[PDB]
């Protein structure tokens, strides 16, 4: 129903320090909410495939992407959500109602 790479889908890395580096905010019916690196039953370690974020970075007009994963630690259960399914699939997500969430990032280039 909704996936990151829909023409559709909007989203922008949190201002942090870059806005080519930072938190990944989506965009849900709701509003804005951010999304933590513990969705689509990945771990909060950094994997082995950042470019599939490649259309992300392209929203935001950025560069290629460097890295993907856990990026730092912000916590805030009820802005950070849970997506269960397939990687890229934001069909409804849930709360992040648990007591290990961290922040997923992304690092695009200038």
């Amino acid at each position: 129903r909704l996936s990151w790479y829909d023409p559709d889908f909007q989203a922008r890395l949190t201002r942090s320090n870059s806005k080519c580096q930072g938190q990944l905010e989506v965009y849900l019916k709701d509003g804005w909410h951010m999304v933590c690196s513990q969705s689509w039953g990945r771990s909060s370690k950094q994997w082995e495939d950042p470019s599939q974020a490649s259309k992300v970075c392209q929203r935001l007009n950025c560069g290629d992407p460097l890295s993907l994963g856990p990026f730092l630690k912000t916590y805030t259960p009820q802005s950070s959500i849970i997506c269960y399914g397939q990687l890229g699939s934001f069909s409804n997500c849930s709360h992040s109602r648990n007591d290990m969430c961290h922040s997923l990032g992304l690092t695009c280039l200038e």
